[PDB]
């Protein structure tokens, strides 16, 4: 579980009918890539990356540098958050995360891009005055969320079951209540619907974090220390 | 073709076994979805919208106000130029101009990440200095990282030696560099010079060109922030 940084050996190579996933601990966007891998039961490695203290061979991996990375055992290395998920959804046995309709697909990858300010919101609130401005601006953005649910008329993003689209946009939400942002979803009845059906699921239940370990996270995070990710063990 | 602006009536219904375009004659975005449209021989009709001049019913087809939009005989909406690129190629017959193996869908996607900043920095060259000096600068560095994928795949393509989705998505921002004056900006990247020469030899692409004249009419009446600017003709 914890990290590797600089000076850390590179791993071997994937086994034969395993996949790999650079992730980080309490990471949103390396989140979405575990939540798939679980919700799929799909057989699976975790490599935990410092991203405040990136090892050299990282870079070889991706070249943004970030988190979640899957790799396979020919060497195939896949990033970017929603790309690593759609991968898995279609290169893996059992039921389609993703809808099989092309209309309900596009759907799914159109609510994401409601959902984009959400994720830059949150960095900028970890990162004075105006916690008043971006809880104002939290609020406008989750009414966006909200007018889909409501126009949907079902409890999930894609329909009356959980799919891809929830696990997607989830981490952030997950994380609200450590942020004392529960006040920003009083305006969003469906939504706060949405967040208590999310954590009803086996697959959320499972990846879910205390908030003792979200709060030491953060701490570490507000005093941009390497050594936040590995708050605990 | 005349573009529909503030006190134009909305169309009427689409016909059955017709898809409509809100498209916008110069938009790069809009080309991605007009060279798919053309590349898959779909039967469509296209409906030019002033994005300087706003139809007030235009706000009920996207809530972002941006054209490509999508638009079926079931009344059901696609936007983002990616999305409904992705759309028609999945929902209409003929070839495929996506990859059907995971992975290698996945690296166009990849691809189209490395491409994500050109956009924003062609938008910022159009609105003006000695800044035209660090823009340029700013292409030839993430034209680099394009010819490094040119480099690695040793391929004439950005998804093989065939045109793909991936090199539709990316040209008309490639197309524009000479109208721009901008063609210094790939004097180092040989393989991408190769590519846009590669390019202009395809059907699809060579159907949807646009003369030097037009491009600098448009240009001119863009940079004094016309509303006829996308009416040049
Ligand atoms: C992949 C590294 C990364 O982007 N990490 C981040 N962590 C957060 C975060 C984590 C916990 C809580 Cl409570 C809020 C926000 C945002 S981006
Ligand atoms: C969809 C409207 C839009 O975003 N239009 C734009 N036009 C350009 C442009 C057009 C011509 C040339 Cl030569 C350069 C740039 C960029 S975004």
């Amino acid at each position: 579980a914890r990290s590797l940084g600089k000076g850390s050996a590179p791993p071997g190579p994937v086994p034969e009918g395993s996949i790999r996933i650079y992730s980080m601990r309490f990471c949103p966007f390396a989140e979405r890539t575990r939540l798939v891998l679980k919700a799929k039961g799909i057989r699976h490695e975790v490599i935990n990356i410092n991203l405040k203290n990136k090892p050299e061979w990282f870079f070889k991996k991706n070249p943004f540098g970030l988190v979640p990375v899957l790799e396979n055992s020919q060497g195939q290395l896949i990033y970017e958050s929603a790309i690593t998920c759609e991968y898995l959804d279609e290169a893996y046995p059992g039921k389609k995360l993703l809808p099989d309709d092309p209309y309900e697909k596009a759907c799914q990858k159109m609510i994401l891009e409601l959902f984009s300010k959400v994720p830059s919101l949150v960095g900028s609130f970890i990162r004075k005055e105006d916690y008043a401005g971006l809880k104002e601006e939290f609020r406008k953005e989750f009414t966006k969320l909200e007018e889909v649910l409501t126009n949907k008329k079902t409890t999930f993003f894609g329909g009356n079951s959980i799919s891809m689209i929830d696990y997607l946009i989830w981490p952030w939400f997950e994380r609200l209540e450590a942020m004392k942002l529960n006040e920003c979803v009083d305006h969003t009845p469906k939504l706060k619907l949405w967040m208590a059906a999310m954590k009803e699921d086996p697959t959320v239940s499972a990846l879910l974090t205390s908030e003792k370990d979200w709060q030491g996270f953060l701490e570490l995070y507000l005093q941009n220390s390497p050594e936040a990710c590995d708050y605990g063990l």
